Protein backbone atom coordinates (compact mmCIF):
# COMPACT_ATOMS: atom_id res chain seq x y z
CA UNK A 1 0.00 0.00 0.00
CA UNK A 2 1.40 3.11 -0.88
CA UNK A 3 4.88 1.68 -1.36
CA UNK A 4 6.94 0.65 -4.70
CA UNK A 5 8.37 -2.65 -5.03
CA UNK A 6 12.23 -1.29 -4.39
CA UNK A 7 10.53 0.31 -1.23
CA UNK A 8 8.72 -2.91 0.12
CA UNK A 9 12.42 -4.68 -0.51
CA UNK A 10 14.40 -2.26 1.65
CA UNK A 11 11.77 -3.21 4.51
CA UNK A 12 12.20 -7.06 4.99
CA UNK A 13 15.76 -6.65 4.35
CA UNK A 14 16.41 -3.79 7.47
CA UNK A 15 14.26 -6.23 9.37
CA UNK A 16 16.18 -9.70 8.46
CA UNK A 17 17.95 -11.62 11.54
CA UNK A 18 22.12 -10.81 11.87
CA UNK A 19 22.66 -14.78 9.83
CA UNK A 20 19.74 -14.04 7.66
CA UNK A 21 21.27 -10.92 6.07
CA UNK A 22 24.92 -12.50 5.99
CA UNK A 23 23.73 -15.43 3.84
CA UNK A 24 21.66 -13.55 1.53
CA UNK A 25 24.21 -10.84 1.04
CA UNK A 26 26.48 -13.12 -1.54
CA UNK A 27 23.31 -15.25 -2.54
CA UNK A 28 23.31 -16.37 -6.25
CA UNK A 29 25.85 -12.75 -7.55
CA UNK A 30 28.86 -13.39 -9.47
CA UNK A 31 31.66 -12.24 -7.62
CA UNK A 32 35.72 -12.21 -8.65
CA UNK A 33 38.42 -13.47 -6.95
CA UNK A 34 40.37 -11.08 -5.25
CA UNK A 35 42.45 -12.94 -2.90
CA UNK A 36 46.05 -12.91 -4.53
CA UNK A 37 45.26 -9.85 -5.60
CA UNK A 38 44.90 -8.57 -1.80
CA UNK A 39 48.61 -9.95 -1.55
CA UNK A 40 49.89 -7.47 -4.36
CA UNK A 41 48.03 -4.17 -2.47
CA UNK A 42 50.10 -5.30 0.60
CA UNK A 43 53.37 -6.57 -0.74
CA UNK A 44 53.93 -3.37 -2.77
CA UNK A 45 53.95 -5.21 -5.88
CA UNK A 46 52.98 -2.68 -8.78
CA UNK A 47 53.55 -5.14 -11.59
CA UNK A 48 50.98 -7.89 -11.61
CA UNK A 49 48.23 -6.10 -13.28
CA UNK A 50 46.00 -6.88 -10.27
CA UNK A 51 43.04 -4.38 -9.44
CA UNK A 52 43.05 -1.85 -6.67
CA UNK A 53 39.18 -2.14 -5.96
CA UNK A 54 36.60 -4.57 -7.25
CA UNK A 55 35.05 -1.37 -8.98
CA UNK A 56 37.70 -2.57 -11.50
CA UNK A 57 35.67 -5.73 -12.53
CA UNK A 58 32.47 -3.85 -12.17
CA UNK A 59 33.50 -1.35 -15.01
CA UNK A 60 35.31 -4.29 -17.10
CA UNK A 61 31.73 -5.84 -16.96
CA UNK A 62 30.08 -2.58 -18.29
CA UNK A 63 32.50 -1.63 -20.77
CA UNK A 64 32.79 -4.93 -22.28
CA UNK A 65 29.46 -5.22 -23.56
CA UNK A 66 28.86 -1.16 -24.90
CA UNK A 67 27.15 0.18 -22.37
CA UNK A 68 29.93 2.71 -22.31
CA UNK A 69 32.64 2.66 -24.96
CA UNK A 70 34.88 5.55 -23.15
CA UNK A 71 37.36 8.07 -25.52
CA UNK A 72 38.97 11.60 -25.47
CA UNK A 73 38.96 13.18 -22.33
CA UNK A 74 37.16 10.96 -18.90
CA UNK A 75 36.42 11.81 -15.43
CA UNK A 76 36.03 9.57 -12.36
CA UNK A 77 34.36 11.21 -9.86
CA UNK A 78 35.22 9.59 -6.07
CA UNK A 79 37.44 7.25 -7.82
CA UNK A 80 38.70 6.08 -4.70
CA UNK A 81 41.83 4.30 -5.08
CA UNK A 82 40.97 4.20 -9.29
CA UNK A 83 39.67 0.77 -9.54
CA UNK A 84 37.39 2.35 -12.42
CA UNK A 85 40.53 4.87 -13.07
CA UNK A 86 43.25 1.61 -14.00
CA UNK A 87 40.68 0.04 -16.16
CA UNK A 88 39.73 2.93 -18.04
CA UNK A 89 43.58 3.21 -18.51
CA UNK A 90 43.63 -0.37 -20.67
CA UNK A 91 41.04 0.82 -22.71
CA UNK A 92 42.66 1.95 -26.09
CA UNK A 93 40.31 4.73 -27.46
CA UNK A 94 41.28 6.91 -24.00
CA UNK A 95 43.68 9.32 -23.92
CA UNK A 96 43.42 11.87 -20.53
CA UNK A 97 41.68 10.02 -17.20
CA UNK A 98 41.70 12.06 -14.48
CA UNK A 99 39.98 10.29 -11.10
CA UNK A 100 39.13 12.58 -7.61
CA UNK A 101 38.39 12.04 -4.25
CA UNK A 102 38.83 13.52 -0.99
CA UNK A 103 40.07 10.06 0.86
CA UNK A 104 40.28 12.03 4.30
CA UNK A 105 39.55 10.10 7.57
CA UNK A 106 35.99 9.93 6.45
CA UNK A 107 36.64 7.02 3.45
CA UNK A 108 39.40 5.56 1.32
CA UNK A 109 42.87 6.54 0.34
CA UNK A 110 43.98 6.28 -3.34
CA UNK A 111 46.29 3.90 -4.68
CA UNK A 112 49.16 3.81 -7.52
CA UNK A 113 49.99 0.94 -9.42
CA UNK A 114 51.84 0.09 -12.14
CA UNK A 115 48.98 -1.65 -14.89
CA UNK A 116 49.51 -1.37 -18.34
CA UNK A 117 48.58 2.44 -19.16
CA UNK A 118 49.25 3.75 -15.75
CA UNK A 119 51.16 7.14 -17.39
CA UNK A 120 47.67 8.60 -18.57
CA UNK A 121 45.71 8.06 -14.96
CA UNK A 122 45.81 11.40 -12.77
CA UNK A 123 44.40 10.36 -9.28
CA UNK A 124 44.45 12.60 -6.28
CA UNK A 125 43.03 12.73 -3.08
CA UNK A 126 41.62 15.67 -1.11
CA UNK A 127 38.63 16.58 -3.25
CA UNK A 128 35.11 17.62 -3.00
CA UNK A 129 32.87 17.21 -6.15
CA UNK A 130 29.77 18.73 -4.91
CA UNK A 131 32.09 21.91 -4.37
CA UNK A 132 33.85 21.34 -7.97
CA UNK A 133 33.09 23.13 -11.43
CA UNK A 134 32.68 20.60 -14.52
CA UNK A 135 35.59 20.11 -16.96
CA UNK A 136 34.84 19.20 -20.99
CA UNK A 137 35.19 15.64 -21.29
CA UNK A 138 34.05 12.63 -23.35
CA UNK A 139 33.35 9.92 -20.80
CA UNK A 140 32.35 10.42 -17.56
CA UNK A 141 32.10 8.20 -14.43
CA UNK A 142 30.54 8.57 -11.01
CA UNK A 143 30.78 5.86 -8.33
CA UNK A 144 29.70 7.97 -5.50
CA UNK A 145 26.62 7.02 -3.32
CA UNK A 146 26.68 6.04 0.11
CA UNK A 147 24.13 3.19 1.52
CA UNK A 148 21.89 4.11 4.64
CA UNK A 149 19.33 1.53 6.01
CA UNK A 150 16.82 4.82 4.94
CA UNK A 151 15.20 4.49 1.76
CA UNK A 152 14.66 8.48 2.33
CA UNK A 153 18.17 9.04 3.03
CA UNK A 154 19.20 6.77 0.05
CA UNK A 155 17.07 8.69 -2.25
CA UNK A 156 17.82 12.69 -0.74
CA UNK A 157 21.67 11.98 -0.95
CA UNK A 158 21.47 10.37 -4.29
CA UNK A 159 19.40 13.00 -5.95
CA UNK A 160 22.25 15.42 -5.12
CA UNK A 161 24.81 13.55 -7.30
CA UNK A 162 22.56 13.03 -9.62
CA UNK A 163 22.11 17.05 -9.79
CA UNK A 164 25.49 17.66 -9.24
CA UNK A 165 26.65 15.34 -12.36
CA UNK A 166 24.17 17.65 -14.66
CA UNK A 167 26.95 20.16 -14.44
CA UNK A 168 28.98 17.41 -16.26
CA UNK A 169 26.16 16.36 -18.33
CA UNK A 170 26.31 19.66 -18.99
CA UNK A 171 29.76 18.82 -20.30
CA UNK A 172 28.43 16.29 -23.03
CA UNK A 173 29.60 13.21 -22.85
CA UNK A 174 30.31 10.94 -25.02
CA UNK A 175 29.85 7.85 -23.01
CA UNK A 176 28.51 7.92 -19.51
CA UNK A 177 28.31 5.63 -16.35
CA UNK A 178 26.35 7.08 -13.62
CA UNK A 179 25.87 5.51 -10.42
CA UNK A 180 22.34 5.44 -8.97
CA UNK A 181 22.40 4.12 -5.55
CA UNK A 182 18.66 4.33 -5.09
CA UNK A 183 16.24 4.07 -7.93
CA UNK A 184 13.39 2.67 -7.01
CA UNK A 185 11.12 5.61 -5.31
CA UNK A 186 8.71 7.59 -7.04
CA UNK A 187 9.95 10.58 -7.13
CA UNK A 188 13.39 8.68 -8.58
CA UNK A 189 11.60 6.89 -11.32
CA UNK A 190 9.96 10.31 -12.36
CA UNK A 191 13.95 12.24 -12.43
CA UNK A 192 15.38 9.41 -13.79
CA UNK A 193 13.32 9.84 -17.44
CA UNK A 194 13.29 13.68 -16.98
CA UNK A 195 17.59 13.14 -17.00
CA UNK A 196 16.98 10.81 -19.54
CA UNK A 197 15.02 12.25 -21.56
CA UNK A 198 17.04 15.49 -22.00
CA UNK A 199 20.70 13.68 -21.66
CA UNK A 200 19.84 10.15 -23.14
CA UNK A 201 20.91 6.65 -21.77
CA UNK A 202 19.34 4.36 -19.25
CA UNK A 203 19.97 1.75 -16.13
CA UNK A 204 21.23 -1.52 -16.17
CA UNK A 205 21.88 -4.02 -13.07
CA UNK A 206 25.43 -5.45 -12.79
CA UNK A 207 26.07 -8.82 -11.70
CA UNK A 208 28.77 -7.91 -9.39
CA UNK A 209 26.32 -6.34 -7.49
CA UNK A 210 25.19 -7.35 -3.61
CA UNK A 211 21.60 -8.27 -2.81
CA UNK A 212 21.93 -5.49 0.06
CA UNK A 213 21.81 -2.59 -2.27
CA UNK A 214 19.11 -1.65 -5.03
CA UNK A 215 22.19 0.23 -6.86
CA UNK A 216 22.42 0.45 -10.77
CA UNK A 217 23.99 1.82 -13.49
CA UNK A 218 22.97 4.89 -15.87
CA UNK A 219 24.93 4.13 -18.84
CA UNK A 220 24.90 5.51 -22.53
CA UNK A 221 24.86 2.25 -24.42
CA UNK A 222 21.44 0.91 -22.63
CA UNK A 223 18.16 3.30 -23.36
CA UNK A 224 15.87 0.65 -21.08
CA UNK A 225 12.59 1.65 -20.51
CA UNK A 226 13.05 3.04 -16.79
CA UNK A 227 10.29 2.33 -14.60
CA UNK A 228 10.22 -1.13 -16.51
CA UNK A 229 14.52 -1.81 -15.99
CA UNK A 230 14.08 -0.56 -12.40
CA UNK A 231 11.04 -2.57 -11.38
CA UNK A 232 12.45 -5.79 -13.06
CA UNK A 233 15.68 -5.37 -10.70
CA UNK A 234 13.38 -5.06 -7.56
CA UNK A 235 11.69 -8.29 -8.42
CA UNK A 236 14.41 -10.16 -9.13
CA UNK A 237 16.16 -9.66 -6.01
CA UNK A 238 12.42 -10.25 -3.55
CA UNK A 239 12.74 -13.79 -5.18
CA UNK A 240 16.15 -14.17 -3.50
CA UNK A 241 15.00 -13.92 0.20
CA UNK A 242 12.15 -16.34 0.32
CA UNK A 243 13.90 -19.72 -0.94
CA UNK A 244 16.83 -21.79 0.07
CA UNK A 245 20.08 -19.40 -0.41
CA UNK A 246 22.16 -20.12 -3.72
CA UNK A 247 25.87 -20.28 -4.11
CA UNK A 248 27.77 -17.15 -5.73
CA UNK A 249 28.96 -17.45 -9.24
CA UNK A 250 32.76 -16.73 -9.12
CA UNK A 251 35.05 -14.86 -11.36
CA UNK A 252 38.80 -14.13 -12.08
CA UNK A 253 39.55 -10.79 -10.78
CA UNK A 254 40.56 -8.39 -14.42
CA UNK A 255 44.41 -8.33 -14.77
CA UNK A 256 44.69 -5.28 -16.17
CA UNK A 257 48.51 -6.10 -16.93
CA UNK A 258 51.95 -3.84 -16.54
CA UNK A 259 53.20 -1.38 -19.27
CA UNK A 260 53.86 2.10 -20.70
CA UNK A 261 51.75 4.18 -23.71
CA UNK A 262 51.04 2.60 -26.84
C1 LIG B 1 25.09 -4.31 8.10
N1 LIG B 1 23.70 -4.37 7.59
C2 LIG B 1 23.33 -3.65 6.51
N2 LIG B 1 22.02 -3.89 6.29
C3 LIG B 1 21.13 -3.43 5.32
O1 LIG B 1 21.81 -3.52 3.81
C4 LIG B 1 21.74 -2.33 3.28
C5 LIG B 1 23.10 -2.06 2.62
O2 LIG B 1 24.02 -2.86 3.34
P1 LIG B 1 25.64 -2.81 2.88
O3 LIG B 1 26.37 -4.02 3.45
O4 LIG B 1 25.73 -2.81 1.38
O5 LIG B 1 26.31 -1.42 3.47
P2 LIG B 1 27.94 -1.18 3.52
O6 LIG B 1 28.46 -1.04 2.10
O7 LIG B 1 28.26 0.10 4.32
O8 LIG B 1 28.64 -2.51 4.25
P3 LIG B 1 28.13 -3.18 5.66
O9 LIG B 1 27.58 -4.54 5.39
O10 LIG B 1 29.32 -3.29 6.60
O11 LIG B 1 26.94 -2.23 6.35
C6 LIG B 1 27.32 -1.09 7.11
C7 LIG B 1 26.09 -0.09 7.18
O12 LIG B 1 24.98 -0.77 7.26
C8 LIG B 1 24.00 -0.02 8.31
N3 LIG B 1 23.50 -0.99 9.28
C9 LIG B 1 24.24 -1.59 10.24
N4 LIG B 1 23.44 -2.42 10.92
C10 LIG B 1 22.20 -2.34 10.39
C11 LIG B 1 21.02 -2.97 10.71
N5 LIG B 1 20.65 -3.93 11.70
N6 LIG B 1 19.92 -2.71 10.02
C12 LIG B 1 19.95 -1.82 8.99
N7 LIG B 1 21.12 -1.20 8.68
C13 LIG B 1 22.24 -1.46 9.38
C14 LIG B 1 24.67 0.91 8.90
O13 LIG B 1 24.18 2.27 8.46
C15 LIG B 1 26.15 0.73 8.47
O14 LIG B 1 26.73 1.95 8.23
C16 LIG B 1 21.52 -1.32 4.50
O15 LIG B 1 20.77 -0.30 4.13
C17 LIG B 1 20.76 -2.17 5.53
O16 LIG B 1 19.32 -2.04 5.27
C18 LIG B 1 21.59 -4.74 7.21
N8 LIG B 1 20.23 -5.35 7.44
C19 LIG B 1 20.02 -6.27 8.55
N9 LIG B 1 18.66 -6.87 8.76
N10 LIG B 1 21.10 -6.60 9.42
C20 LIG B 1 22.41 -6.02 9.21
O17 LIG B 1 23.29 -6.29 9.93
C21 LIG B 1 22.63 -5.04 8.03
N1 LIG C 1 31.30 13.86 -1.88
C1 LIG C 1 32.36 13.22 -2.35
N2 LIG C 1 33.36 13.91 -3.00
C2 LIG C 1 34.46 13.24 -3.48
N3 LIG C 1 34.56 11.87 -3.34
C3 LIG C 1 33.58 11.18 -2.70
C4 LIG C 1 32.46 11.84 -2.20
N4 LIG C 1 31.66 10.91 -1.63
C5 LIG C 1 32.24 9.70 -1.76
N5 LIG C 1 33.43 9.85 -2.42
C6 LIG C 1 34.39 8.80 -2.79
O1 LIG C 1 33.85 7.90 -3.72
C7 LIG C 1 34.47 6.64 -3.55
C8 LIG C 1 33.51 5.51 -3.93
S1 LIG C 1 34.31 3.89 -3.89
C9 LIG C 1 34.45 3.89 -5.70
C10 LIG C 1 35.90 3.76 -6.16
C11 LIG C 1 36.08 3.45 -7.64
N6 LIG C 1 35.12 4.19 -8.44
C12 LIG C 1 35.97 1.95 -7.88
O2 LIG C 1 34.99 1.48 -8.46
O3 LIG C 1 36.85 1.18 -7.50
C13 LIG C 1 34.91 6.57 -2.09
O4 LIG C 1 36.23 6.10 -2.00
C14 LIG C 1 34.81 7.99 -1.58
O5 LIG C 1 36.07 8.44 -1.14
Amino acid sequence: TGETLGEKWKARLNQMSALEFYSYKKSGITEVCREEARRALKDGVATGGHAVSRGSAKLRWLVERGYLQPYGKVIDLGCGRGGWSYYAATIRKVQEVKGYTKGGPGHEEPMLVQSYGWNIVRLKSGVDVFHMAAEPCDTLLCDIGESSSSPEVEEARTLRVLSMVGDWLEKRPGAFCIKVLCPYTSTMMETLERLQRRYGGGLVRVPLSRNSTHEMYWVSGAKSNTIKSVSTTSQLLLGRMDGPRRPVKYEEDVNLGSGTRA
